[PDB]
């Protein structure tokens, strides 16, 4: 495929990175398709230290994002967080 | 000065791409059908390679039917693309 040899656009690569980051952190312990509270804290520390610099308690943040209260953040819950961050970014513009 | 992480820059790129295309014509905070077509063909040529008419896709995204894609409708599209990538990054065997 000719398009297969074309590098991802800057947007496509960014979207893919958002998704890969989730699985990179979610595979560290327990269920591989969900963030434990500790995996979530590592994600924030490692990858979201600036955008979430003023979020306050990460334990509480975990709780608010865990909308189905199952103690884990599956991709859809993680995605909701990314949306919240994107909205904040949109406002700095 | 505190430099962004890979994840943070990726999220920022998704937001800035929207505005880069929305400022072209009419309202600068929303995509006309024409700006949407250019964002897709320019910046989403792989991820939306197998998309049909762009005129219909625009209709599907424009949920409030006002012929403009504001950031939240564009975000819905990003979520869709993210979900598909997610399925690939976490293959069930
Ligand atoms: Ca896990
Ligand atoms: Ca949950
Ligand atoms: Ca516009
Ligand atoms: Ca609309």
């Amino acid at each position: 495929s000719l398009m297969a040899a074309e590098p991802l656009t800057e947007l496509e690569e960014s979207i893919e990175t958002v998704v890969t980051t989730f699985f990179t952190f979610a595979r560290q312990e327990g269920r591989k398709d969900s963030l434990s509270v500790n995996e979530f804290k590592e994600l924030v520390t490692q990858q979201l230290p600036h955008l979430l610099k003023d979020v306050g308690s990460l334990d509480e943040k975990m709780k608010s994002l865990d909308v189905n209260q199952d103690s884990e953040l599956k991709f859809n819950e993680y995605w909701r967080l990314i949306g919240e961050l994107a909205k904040e970014i949109r406002k700095k513009k």
